[PDB]
């Protein structure tokens, strides 16, 4: 709780539409549900999420007054680094 905590690959791939959010930027996973009613897009706006690769357009504009990044405070947790990197346990030896 509290931290960063570990969510699961079949968690985070279970939210298709229901209301809230889970965007996921590289470990941490954002739960934007009260960006999705205050920033009126649709559903996928969070630096568009769909078929990217890099991170260097985190945000695309619609706050001027706002320089600060919204990425912080609309996170639950982390997704397990187990299916999130590579856990291809070796046979038994180095």
């Amino acid at each position: 709780d509290k931290d960063v905590k570990y969510y699961t690959l079949e968690e985070i791939q279970k939210h298709k539409d229901s209301k809230s959010t889970w965007v996921i930027l590289h470990h941490k996973v954002y739960d934007l549900t009260k960006f999705l009613e205050e920033h009126p897009g649709g559903e996928e706006v969070l630096r568009e999420q769909a078929g990217g690769d890099a991170t260097e357009n985190f945000e695309d504009v619609g706050h001027s007054t706002d320089a600060r990044e919204l990425s912080k405070t609309y996170i639950i947790g982390e997704l397990h680094p187990d299916d999130r990197s590579k856990i291809a346990k070796p046979s038994e030896t180095l």
